[PDB]
């Protein structure tokens, strides 16, 4: 119940919400259809609609007005935006020539500069420079200020999920708006779009901005806004605020448009009728400028200027049907559209099962346009499992396709010709980034990043201590003139043992053999020096990682590779090793080929054994140092020591030996030398961190070796790739992946080809940051460059995503 009968007088668009059941005049009131009576009379004006005309300059003032041309609305702060346009020869914004704001230029009793976020809906990154020429004030801010030429969204690439990104720098799992559309079991409630359970509290997770800045002393105008407000009243209401007294005025301020999505959906991304919402936002950036300047604040605020996702051109026809492929399709309950997540429909039918569904949805079709998967088994990339609203099976839809249930929930809902949600490397799902402002760089272009990282931004440009989030901080820090974040590296917490010859052979019972019985003062001392570290300075080039939890490891060091070697693990946490360009593949020698070493250095007590992959007939062995790339002969001995070996399935060991034999060689020839670290990841729970010992469900059989669940390796070299990657003087370059350790390769449906025709496609599917692959080992790379610290954690956010331009 809400007592409407209450009065907005003097309340339009307060910024703190009244209580139930007295009535609401803030902009969120028509949204619970609580505002009072007089809200539209009041707060809603729209005579003579939006801008001064000639004939109005200093007229007398008429309250009835949307906005005001009289004398005394500069100081009443209640001008229409072109006011001093039309009535005092002013020019627009838009027509000024950019001038770098090198300070703030703020009015008297303005603490900071304010920051304003523009949030514009499916604003796919081309638009920026496809429809430039009908966007002048946005191509103004863009050139102007500091520009990214697209920003990364989260997965899925909905509304929602990506608006509560923003205001948290957290991934969906983590702030719990995994979709525009969720059923969390726990609560036994749904979530949607439309309606009111979307107000309740317990969905939104995390802190988003608004709070932060509250609990710091830091005022925020009200970021969401009832859909029925106007864009003209939107505005008019922040240079409002803007203009309350000091101790009243926010510091951070929200204004978000529908559009471009509404029509993108309709129309398609690049629809003919998409010119006018194009033309029609910019027309609203610029009554926002000009409103600012004649605030004189247009030199003062800092503008954000980003969209949530992009969008692709989709139609009913292209449109996949799970009754096409399963025959209990009733027994099952899906969420739609660009992605497909599956679940039970009744929780008392015993006969349900996640196994045989994903069969049956498993490379069905030569062209099949999803693929399933369990949610652990999703790239870890998209940070998609850990939440109990994310349902365990899911549909990774291929981009310009839909799944659905059945045909009639199609047609009995062709209308729409775009949408969005795919994958969030996917070149049309790519959003935009502008900064514009004192805080922010000059005519300054910025490599693409996620949008998970600008809370911490918007945190800084506001003086703010960020909540704790996924954002990596420092990492853009080259966005901004100042209000830089000057983290350290973390403190190392393990330190290695470097342990020497302690072992005799016979000391082993490991199961092992090795033909290495073939038997010099020239060349003993020689490898003496290589197992006290004197390749090291050429294979590990970066510094070794630092390990951030407690531990007990071993460095191992070796002509060719040196390692981290996990006594709790019994395997390395990390090996590292450099191929250069000339670097030449060789085979396993056949007296080689089953060949296992013990490791005289490494107790038989901290080392695996042959016996257990003997003895379990599902699992296998690889290496993480490829013994395909020994420098010599004699080299190649160390790359069977059993402190190199690590449990992989032999699925799994075609896509391992394919990448070690064939691709690193490639990468070395490409990018002239490659670093390359490898190492397993556990991560049991997926929650993207690494797993303790007592997470492990699985274990080779009979022992206590743990079985990874993915591999990882980051490939580093040189920017400039006229210099080796071993003789780099300036920036690096990096690609890495995490690879899921699985027992079939299912998930690659050509996999019965040549390697060649599939393994490099899987790992691009991959694609990883080095912050993901630290996160899952924790693990500190890059610890000693000649960088600077905020340019590698750059670096450690980089995606390699394989789409073209
Ligand atoms: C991305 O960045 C985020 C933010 O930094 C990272 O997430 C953090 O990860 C931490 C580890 O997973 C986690 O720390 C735990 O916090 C527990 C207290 O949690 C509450 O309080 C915080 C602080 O205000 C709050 O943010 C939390 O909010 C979550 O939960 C509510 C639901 O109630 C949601 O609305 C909200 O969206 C969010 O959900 C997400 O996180 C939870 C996990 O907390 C997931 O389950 C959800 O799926 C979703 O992803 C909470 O309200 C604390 O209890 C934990 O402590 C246990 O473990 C420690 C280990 O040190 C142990 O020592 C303790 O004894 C304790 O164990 C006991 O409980 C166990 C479980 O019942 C039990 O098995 C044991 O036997 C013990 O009794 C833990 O410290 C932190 O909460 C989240 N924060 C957020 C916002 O998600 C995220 O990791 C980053 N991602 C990557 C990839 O880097
Ligand atoms: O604006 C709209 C549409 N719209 C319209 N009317 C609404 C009325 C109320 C609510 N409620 C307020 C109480 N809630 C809330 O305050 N939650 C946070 C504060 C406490 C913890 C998290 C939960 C949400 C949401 C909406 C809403 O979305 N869309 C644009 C947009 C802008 C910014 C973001 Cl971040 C997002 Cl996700 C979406
Ligand atoms: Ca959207
Ligand atoms: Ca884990
Ligand atoms: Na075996
Ligand atoms: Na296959
Ligand atoms: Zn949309």
């Amino acid at each position: 119940w809400t007592a409407t009968s209450g009065s907005c007088k003097g309340r339009c668009f307060e910024l703190q919400e009244v209580g139930p059941p007295d009535c609401r005049c803030d902009n969120l009131c028509k949204s619970y259809s609580s505002c009072c009576h007089d809200f539209d009379e009041l707060c809603l004006k729209t005579a003579r609609g939006w801008e001064c005309t000639k004939d109005r300059c200093g007229e007398v003032r008429n309250e009835e007005n949307a906005c005001h041309c009289s004398e005394d609305c500069l100081s009443r702060g209640d001008c229409c935006t072109n006011y001093q346009v039309v009535c005092k020869g002013e020019s627009h914004w838009v027509d000024d020539d950019c001038e770098e704001i090198k300070v703030p230029e703020c009015p008297a009793g303005f603490v900071r500069p304010p920051l304003i976020i523009f949030s514009v809906d499916g604003f796919r990154a081309s638009y920026m420079k496809k429809g430039s020429k009908v966007m002048p004030n946005i191509e103004k801010l863009r050139s102007c200020g500091t520009h990214a030429p697209y920003m990364r969204p989260v997965y899925p690439t909905k509304t929602f999920p990506n608006l509560y990104t923003l205001a948290t720098g957290l991934y969906p799992e983590s702030h719990g708006i995994v979709g525009n559309s969720m059923y969390d079991p726990v609560f036994d409630a749904s979530f949607h779009l439309r309606g009111r359970e979307k107000f309740n509290h317990r969905w939104w997770g995390g802190q988003p901005l608004w709070i932060t800045a509250t609990k710091q002393g830091v005022r925020a105008g009200t970021f969401f806004w009832s859909v029925s407000i106007p864009h003209e009243r939107r505005i008019l209401t922040i240079l409002q605020w803007l203009s309350l007294p000091d101790n009243e005025r926010p510091s951070v301020y929200a204004f978000y448009s529908e559009q471009p999505d509404f029509s993108g959906h309709k129309y398609g991304p690049f629809g003919p009728e998409m010119t006018n919402p194009l033309r029609e936002i910019d027309k609203t950036v610029g009554q926002l400028m000009d409103g600012l300047k004649q605030l004189r604040l247009h030199r003062c605020v800092n503008v954000i200027f980003v969209g949530d996702h992009g969008m692709e051109d989709v139609t009913c026809d292209r449109t996949e049907f799970l009754s096409n492929y399963l025959t209990n399709v009733d027994d099952i309950t899906l969420v739609p559209g660009t992605l497909g997540r599956i679940r039970a429909k009744s929780i008392n039918n015993s006969k349900y099962d996640p196994k045989t569904i994903i069969a049956a949805l498993t490379c069905k079709k030569p062209d099949q346009h999803f693929k399933p998967y369990m949610k652990q088994h999703l790239p870890k990339r998209l940070h998609y499992a850990n939440n109990r609203r994310i349902e365990d099976i899911h549909l990774l839809v291929d981009r310009r396709w839909h799944v659905a249930r059945k045909p009639l929930d199609v047609y009995k809902k062709c209308f729409f010709q775009g949408d969005h949600g795919f994958d969030n490397k996917v070149n049309s799902m790519q959003t935009v980034f502008v900064g514009y402002g004192p805080t922010f760089k000059y005519r300054t272009k910025v490599p693409p990043f996620e949008n998970i990282e600008l809370y911490n931004v918007m945190c800084d440009l506001l003086g703010l201590k960020p909540a704790p989030n996924n954002g990596t901080h420092g990492s853009l820090n080259h966005l901004l003139r100042t209000n830089t974040f000057r983290p350290t590296m973390p403190d190392e917490v393990s330190r290695p043992n470097y342990p020497g010859i302690m072992y005799l052979q016979s000391e082993f019972d490991l199961g092992c053999t090795c033909d290495d019985k073939v038997e010099n003062k020239l060349e003993e001392l020689n490898k003496r020096l290589h197992t006290k570290g004197s390749t090291k300075e050429r294979h590990l080039l970066y510094g070794r990682p630092a390990v951030l939890y407690r531990t007990s490891y071993d460095i191992l060091y070796h002509t060719d590779f040196e390692s981290g070697y996990s006594e709790i693990f019994l395997m390395p946490l990390w090996t590292s090793y450099t191929i250069s360009k000339q670097a030449e593949v060789s085979s396993i020698p056949e007296h080689l080929t089953n060949c296992v070493r013990p490791d005289v250095r490494v107790s038989p007590g901290f080392s695996q054994n042959c016996l257990a992959y003997k003895n379990d007939k599902q699992m296998s062995y690889g290496f993480l140092f490829p013994p395909y790339l020994s420098s010599s002969p004699e080299a190649k001995y160390d790359a069977f020591l059993v402190t190199n070996m690590v449990p992989m399935y032999p699925a799994f060991k075609r896509v391992w030996a394919y990448f070690q034999r064939v691709l690193v060689k490639k990468y070395a020839s490409e990018r002239n030398g490659v670093n390359v670290i490898s190492g397993p990841i556990f991560d049991y729970n997926y929650d993207g961190l690494r797993d303790t010992e007592d997470e492990i469900k699985q274990y080779v059989e009979g022992s206590s070796i743990p079985v990874p669940t993915h591999y990882y390796s980051i490939i580093t070299s040189c920017l400039d790739f006229t210099q080796p990657a071993d003789k780099c003087d300036g920036p690096l370059s990096v690609s890495s992946f995490i690879l899921p350790h699985r027992p079939d390769n299912d998930e690659s449906c050509n996999s019965s080809e040549d390697e060649s025709k599939w393994v490099e496609e899987l790992m691009k599917m991959h694609t990883a940051r080095v912050r993901d692959i630290e996160h899952l080992t924790g693990l500190d790379f890059y610890r000693k460059t000649s960088r600077s610290y905020s340019e590698i954690l750059t670096l450690k956010t980089y995606l390699h995503t394989y789409e073209s331009e």
